């Protein structure tokens, strides 16, 4: 699959954070996933995602999507299409992007590397 960066929705991260563009269904790569410290509740997963241009670590999976991480694909390097998300703003001004529906387009094993050379998005 030549031109790998062409597989990702370059600019979607900026669109999500500067426009609050929500009527997009961007294709992103998972760079990393880690659990967040939660007390008793179901675990919550934070994701570092890439659009080919930028990475952003403010993504959180909706708890209903937990089985994707625990049982199925969802792991570093996979390529996913985000079908539903919402942005939430914390009292301190930071924004978190909650992933509500997503589809794994390519498994981690089928991609195998971080696509392109994305740099961290600022703010
Ligand atoms: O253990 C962690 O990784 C963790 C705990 C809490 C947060 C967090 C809180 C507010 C935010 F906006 C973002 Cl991006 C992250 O990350
Ligand atoms: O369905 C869910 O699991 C859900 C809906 C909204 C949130 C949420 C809202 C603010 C946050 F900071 C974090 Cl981490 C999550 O999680």
């Amino acid at each position: 699959g030549s031109h790998m960066v062409g597989q990702l929705s370059r600019g979607a991260i900026a669109a999500i954070m500067q426009k609050g563009d929500t009527n997009i269904k961007p294709i992103l790569q998972v760079i990393n996933i880690r659990p967040i410290t939660t007390g008793n509740s179901p675990p919550r997963y934070r994701l570092l995602m890439s659009d080919g241009l930028n990475t952003l670590s403010s993504f959180m999976l909706a708890t209903q999507l937990n089985p994707l991480v625990e049982e199925e694909q969802l792991s570093s390097n996979c390529v996913c299409q985000i079908h539903r998300f919402i942005v939430n703003t914390l009292k301190d001004g930071r924004r978190v992007v909650i992933l509500m529906e997503l589809e794994v387009l390519k498994s981690a094993e089928a991609v195998g590397v971080k696509i392109g050379n994305p740099v961290p998005y600022n703010e």
